């Protein structure tokens, strides 16, 4: 894990979206570059670049349709020190640790490693459930952050001191998860009409999203 | 530590002598080779080979005077899969773990690692010390394996049950060690003329070397 190879430790990309993973051999340019290879941790080579032999993306799983080098030079940069790797149509399966390796000469190989995270932005909905008075604590409201990656975090902003209950469950999409949160309390008459807000946090949002809902109690 | 790179785990060479360290990328030949580099563990590159840029031995310590590739081809083998590295004028300082690395394309780098040991063959001498009768246990014989690497192992084959004492000490040559072994016993009259043998074992010898000596006691 060499300082003269510059990369970013972490990099995030939207499910089914695109990311560039940057990688550079930092100058001074005091060594020739022999070839560049992007490997996964398993060892599996993802993309490879060679000044004579050209480019290759030998894994059927990370094919040329999705992977590409950003390198822009007109077929002939006096040296290929920028090794930046673009992904498209991101898969959950691409979440991984990628390793950018420069075979230099006569200096040996230098590498840098970047963690690619695939985020999925969930879909959010809340509602009140209409309830009758009674001593049993029932769900008076629910909030659901569907198909998040990673799992979203729901909390309840309410003036009444009702217990929250939540649970996980698999998302529709491979490696997404839906979070279900139920707001329960003993239904009391003064509660009718009171706004109770669902507060859902997730990587993909600038900040917590708020889904306000108004409670509904029997016999106003 | 890849199976498709063939090397030898261990390799021994005489101080101030020569060794070849062999290294091959095993066929089938299903990948192009980009460049070959021999690194020490520290990382320090010892020798490097590149099909276009040529050869280099960039470390002042392992210079071209001593290092060389055995590779024989007339400047143009269709591929340079044999990466065998010759050393000469071996130094104690070269004892190390060397790593043979093939930058392949598009396949990544494969490597193999060989431990290079520098042996020094010691010089051996033994003698009896002449002694007078007396209750005090004195050295009646000594044996010295001078300037060994690694340290030699001396033992005594004798019919009399005398205690052995030995000690280390630095050798003349950097990273050699002299072993001194004294054969002591209470000098008894029947012992005169009795052969007592020095038995010294060391890597460099086919087997244990034997230095026989005849005891010398006062008043036969
Ligand atoms: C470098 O990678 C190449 C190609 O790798 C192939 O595809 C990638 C997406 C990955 O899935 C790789 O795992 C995959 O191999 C390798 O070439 C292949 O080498 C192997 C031998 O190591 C060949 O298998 C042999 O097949 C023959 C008969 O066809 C048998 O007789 C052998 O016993 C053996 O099973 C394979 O056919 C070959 N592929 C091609 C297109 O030639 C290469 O081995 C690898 N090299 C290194 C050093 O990693
Ligand atoms: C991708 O790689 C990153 C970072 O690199 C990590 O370090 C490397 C040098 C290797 O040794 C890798 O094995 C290692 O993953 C990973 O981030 C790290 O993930 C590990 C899980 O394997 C986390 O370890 C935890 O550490 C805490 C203490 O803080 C313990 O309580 C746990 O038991 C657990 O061991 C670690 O927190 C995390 N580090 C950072 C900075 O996020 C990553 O997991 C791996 N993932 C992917 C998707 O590629
Ligand atoms: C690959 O190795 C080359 C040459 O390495 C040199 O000799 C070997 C036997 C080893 O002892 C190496 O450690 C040694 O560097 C490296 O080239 C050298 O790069 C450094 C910068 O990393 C240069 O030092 C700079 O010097 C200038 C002024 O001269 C300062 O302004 C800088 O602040 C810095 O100190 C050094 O001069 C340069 N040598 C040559 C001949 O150009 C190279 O860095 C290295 N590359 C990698 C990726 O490892
Ligand atoms: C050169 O390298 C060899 C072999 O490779 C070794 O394994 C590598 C994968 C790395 O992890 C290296 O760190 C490691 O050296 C070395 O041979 C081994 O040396 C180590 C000392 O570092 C020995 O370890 C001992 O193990 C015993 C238990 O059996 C313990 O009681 C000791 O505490 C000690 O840790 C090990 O015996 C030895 N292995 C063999 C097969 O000989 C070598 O030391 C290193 N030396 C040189 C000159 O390059």
């Amino acid at each position: 894990q060499d300082v003269r190879v510059r990369v970013l430790p972490e990099v995030r990309g939207r499910l089914g979206g695109t990311v560039e993973l940057p990688c550079h051999l930092l100058p001074p340019t005091t060594e020739r570059v022999s070839q560049v290879t992007w490997q996964r941790l398993d060892g599996t080579v993802v993309a490879a670049f060679h000044p004579s032999f050209g480019v290759d993306f030998p894994n059927s799983q990370f094919s040329k349709d999705r992977l590409s080098f950003v390198r822009a030079r007109p077929e002939t940069n006096a040296d290929l020190r920028d090794a930046t790797l673009a992904f498209r149509g991101l898969r959950v399966e691409d979440e991984g640790n990628y390793t950018c390796e420069f075979a230099t000469f006569p200096n040996g190989t230098r590498r840098g490693v970047t963690w690619l995270r695939v985020i999925a932005q969930p879909e959010n909905h809340a509602e009140a459930q209409e309830v009758t008075i009674g001593p049993q604590s029932v769900a008076v409201a629910r909030c659901v952050s569907t198909g998040g990656r990673p799992p979203a975090r729901i909390t309840w902003i309410s003036s009444l001191g009702g217990e929250a209950k939540d649970t996980q469950e698999p998302g529709i999409q491979a490696g997404t998860v839906t979070i279900i949160s139920r707001y329960s309390l003993v239904p009391v008459g003064r509660a009718d009409g009171v706004k109770v807000t669902c507060r859902v946090e997730h990587e993909s949002f600038e900040e917590p999203i708020l889904l306000p809902v108004t409670l509904s109690v029997r016999y106003h």
